[PDB]
């Protein structure tokens, strides 16, 4: 398990502003994938259309949802096992709307770099480790949608 | 048995195009049902005058998100819900740990039917009615199991 004392204090820190430190995860997440970007904005274009994507309800609801996703993991750092079928349900969804698996290692490096944004030095070796183990989990089961 | 599929995926499609409004929907039957649920939702919102301002709380808000990941998850495996009774079991726990009596999960059921009533109106046919009672049937039975 991911030790629970220190993700629980780190994620405090991001937790409580979603929006704030989710468009850090996602503005990294295209720095480093530009390719992901014509996805979102075609998604952009069957809500709607592609103008001011980033901007849009259905982009910021996605990172909305990104965050309470993190935060179940986060919850049930103790036993992740139990989110195992939810996952694998989501990632079989994002399957489905064609996102590449490599995508998801995109996103945990993004999210290490929200959390050292955001944490500076309180950002440890054994807290980016815990939060190294943690995405894993979380990638491990989402990529059952793959079977 | 089963619930039919494409009657799950078809109106929740439609109560998917404003799930903060029909999250609300689903929340406020609760609580005219059960007010005393309310509280549960104030640990950041701690006021006993004019509780409706936590409506509006980020914890309620966020919470009623929740709600629909966990509903679009069952629409997702609608052929197979047997696949969420482990994670559901562990969500059952979480709701007995935080105060949620067992029998507050029936008033749940009769909300969502409310709420997908109010949304759906003549699309809520005795069919689709039908498959919704047979969906919650199935999360209902599986989250109970955090009772032990
Ligand atoms: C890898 C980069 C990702 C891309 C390109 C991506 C893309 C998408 C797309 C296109 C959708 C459908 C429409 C929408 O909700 O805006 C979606 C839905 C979703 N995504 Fe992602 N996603 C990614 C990563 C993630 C991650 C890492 C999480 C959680 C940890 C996540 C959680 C969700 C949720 C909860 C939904 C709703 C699914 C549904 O409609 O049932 N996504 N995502
Ligand atoms: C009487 C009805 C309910 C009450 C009073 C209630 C209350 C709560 C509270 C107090 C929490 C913990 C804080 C939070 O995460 O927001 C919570 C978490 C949660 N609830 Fe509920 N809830 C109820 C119904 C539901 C239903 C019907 C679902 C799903 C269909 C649900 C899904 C969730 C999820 C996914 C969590 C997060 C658990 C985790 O962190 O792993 N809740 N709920």
């Amino acid at each position: 398990r991911p030790e629970p004392e220190l993700i629980r204090q780190s994620w405090r820190a991001v937790s409580r502003s979603p929006l704030e430190h989710g468009t850090v995860l996602f503005a990294r997440l295209f720095a480093l994938e530009p390719d992901l970007l014509p996805l979102f904005q075609y998604n952009c274009r069957q809500f709607s259309s592609p103008e001011d994507c980033l901007s849009s309800p259905e982009f910021l609801d996605h990172i909305r949802k990104v965050m309470l996703v993190i935060d179940a993991a986060v919850t049930n750092v103790e036993d992740l096992s139990s989110l195992e079928e939810y996952l694998a349900s989501l990632g079989r969804k994002h399957r489905a709307v064609g996102v590449k698996l490599s995508s998801f290692s995109t996103v945990g490096e993004s999210l290490l770099y929200m959390l050292e944004k955001c944490l500076g030095p309180a950002f440890t070796p054994a807290t980016r480790a815990a939060w190294s183990q943690l995405y894993g989990a979380v990638v491990q089961a989402m990529s059952r949608g793959w079977d």
